[PDB]
Formats: C-alpha cells, sequence, structure tokens
C-alpha cells in the first residue's frame, strides 16, 4: 500500500496552465525556507524551478509515465523528461 510522500519521490506535478510536469519531492536544506502546512517542496526537472504543492497535484511517476511522459513543446519539458529518467536524484543547483 502507498505511504505518504517523502523527499526523493518522483512525480508528475500539476500546475494551472501547464502540462503534468516531471518533478521530485525535494528536501528542505538546513536554514532554508519551509513550505506552508500540508505542502511539499516540488523541484521541477528541466526548468529547475521550485513550487509548493499538495498531494492533489502530485502523481507518482511510475504509475503515470505512460500517460504523461511524452515530449511537449513547453520550455524545459523534454530536458525534464531526460532528468527524471536518467539522473533524478542529482544536484541541479
Ligand atoms: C514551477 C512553475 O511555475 N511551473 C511553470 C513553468 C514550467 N515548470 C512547470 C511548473
Amino acid at each position: 500500500m502507498p505511504h505518504a510522500f517523502k523527499p526523493g519521490d518522483l512525480v508528475f506535478a500539476k500546475m494551472k496552465g501547464y502540462p503534468h510536469w516531471p518533478a521530485r519531492i525535494d528536501d528542505i536544506a538546513d536554514g532554508a525556507v519551509k513550505p506552508p502546512p500540508n505542502k511539499y517542496p516540488i523541484f521541477f526537472f528541466g526548468t529547475h524551478e521550485t513550487a509548493f504543492l499538495g498531494p492533489k497535484d502530485l502523481f507518482p511517476y511510475d504509475k503515470s509515465k505512460d500517460k504523461y511522459g511524452k515530449p511537449n513543446k513547453r520550455k524545459g519539458f523534454n530536458e525534464g523528461l531526460w532528468e527524471i529518467q536518467n539522473n533524478p536524484h542529482a544536484s541541479y543547483s
């Protein structure tokens, strides 16, 4: 059975206006800004942007990749697909 989301989990993450996007649940570094309650820090592959999202917008990557893991015209998306498949736990700072 599923657990709660934890840092390192791979997802597609959904935001208004954008296709389901390859992403991971990030850690919060010591001294860094914490997310709001019930929100996770989401790191978007390809764009390397961070947003705070709740589980309603988080789709586990293995279950969803057949649906969501296809190339897209949007800036950063295809680089994002490479990252999530090839080095999803790397430093992208
Ligand atoms: C984090 C964010 O605002 N976005 C929009 C730009 C593309 N990355 C997907 C989600």
